[PDB]
Order: C-alpha cells, then structure tokens, then sequence
C-alpha cells in the first residue's frame, strides 16, 4: 500500500478528510503534526500531499513508536527513547517482552549477589548480563551468533555498565570461569544435554538459572540436573514458560 502524507493536525485537515475517503483512503493516522492517509495505490488528489509506498521499515518504525515500558520486577525494560519515573531498575534495550526474560530477571535478582561472577549463556541482546551488572555482579555474556554482539555492547553502554561479551558457547566461557552463577535462556533439550557441563562451569555452591523451558518438557530438565548432581531451589512460570533454578 501507499501513504499520502499531509502536513497538519486531524483537527486542521478535517475539511478535506471526506475527500481522502472518497478518494479511496482505507486508513488515516495523525503522526507528529502530519496526517498520513493510506491507499492501495496513488490517486490524483488536489490536497498537495506527498505519495510514498509503505515498506517493512515503515511498519517497524510504527510498531516501535507504540512500544511502552515493560515491567519485570525489580526492573523495568525501556526503549532507548523511553522515560521512566518509577523506583524499578531501568534496563534500556534496543527494541524484554518475553515471558522467559521476565522469569530470568526476577530469578537473577534473587540468586545473584553483589560481587558474583556471572555467565549469561546465549546472551542475545545482552539484557541478562546487563541486569547482572546493574545488580552488582560481574558478567560475561556469550552467544554463538556474532551478529548480536555489537547490539549487546551498544545496549550495555546505554545502561552505563560494561559486561564482557564474547562469541561462542560454554566452552568459550570456561577460561573466564569458574562462575558463581550461570543464567541460560535456551530450551529444555539443550539444558538437558549441557547439564554435566553446567556443573563444571560453576564453583561449589554455585547457581544455575535455566529458562526457555516449556511446561511439558520441564521433566527433561529436572531429570538431567538431578542426574548432574544439582539440587532444585526454585521454580516459576508465566504462560507455558518456566524457569528452574538450581544450586551446585
């Protein structure tokens, strides 16, 4: 579809709106002092607006404009352009809406202590490693996908903290270990396979917070972790997603 952009408020352009509709406009939006009228294709209009085809990028920007702060106690996840007046700890992330990210942040605050060394396995946006530093931890975030690291570093800088970010997996992290706590938002089957190595990555008495786990697959993880010698410490879920916390 195409957009016909006109300068002015809906209130100001009220007189020509019927014209846009008769002209075939299917949508109208007031966007920062402009009125955007949406059509299947450009048509001849005397209002002196400007035509432009709508693309995926336009959709992205619109969606982004509609985003609002997302609570995830004790934190609040904010877009870089968001302002926040509350008491919760700000986590500014470039567009935290996932159930698993919420479960992990909440569990992190409980199991993490100031001065703990943290491994955030599959760091992605880097949100968990960042929150770890905000809580007073010293974190290393790793991901097998290099593409995400630049954005992770950018997010970190925006939050005024600096965790270490690195390409790779668990093996790539060991040199910087052992760690006091490992947080991993992956999936049931992967956690199960890594159970033995999670134990090796943590100091005695260390913690493992696992999420990205679907309820009907929870048993797989309880079984692999017990088998690896971990004791269960906490369970929480949101929707069909669960987080399992263990002690080593």
């Amino acid at each position: 579809m195409w957009v016909y952009r006109l300068k002015g408020t809906l209130e100001a352009l009220d007189p020509i709106l019927p014209g846009l509709f008769d002209g075939g406009a299917r949508g109208l939006w007031e966007r920062e002092g402009e009125v955007w009228a949406f059509f299947p294709a450009p048509v001849d209009l005397p209002y002196e607006g400007v035509w432009e085809e709508v693309g995926d990028e336009d959709w992205l920007e619109a969606w982004r404009r509609d985003l609002k702060p997302a609570l995830a106690p004790p934190f609040v996840v904010l877009a870089p352009w968001h302002t926040w007046e509350g008491a919760e700890i700000p986590l500014v992330i470039e567009p935290g809406h996932h159930e698993t990210t919420r479960l992990a942040l909440k569990a992190l605050a409980r199991h993490l202590r100031p001065g703990d060394k943290v491994l955030d396995l599959g760091t992605g946006s880097g949100v968990l490693a960042i929150a770890a530093e905000k809580l007073g931890g010293k974190a290393l975030g790793v991901d097998i996908d290099p593409m995400v690291l630049p954005q992770a570093e950018a997010n970190a800088k925006r939050n005024g903290v600096r965790p270490r970010f690195l390409e790779g997996s668990l093996e790539a992290a060991l040199p910087f270990g052992p760690f006091d706590l490992l947080v991993a938002n992956l999936y049931a089957e992967l956690h199960a396979a890594l159970a033995p190595r999670y134990r090796e990555a943590l100091v005695p008495g260390g913690r493992a917070l696992l999420t990205g786990i679907l309820k009907d697959r929870a048993p797989l993880v309880r079984e692999a972790m017990a088998g690896a010698g971990f004791r269960p410490l906490e369970e929480a879920a949101e929707g069909e997603w669960v987080l399992l916390a263990y002690g080593r």
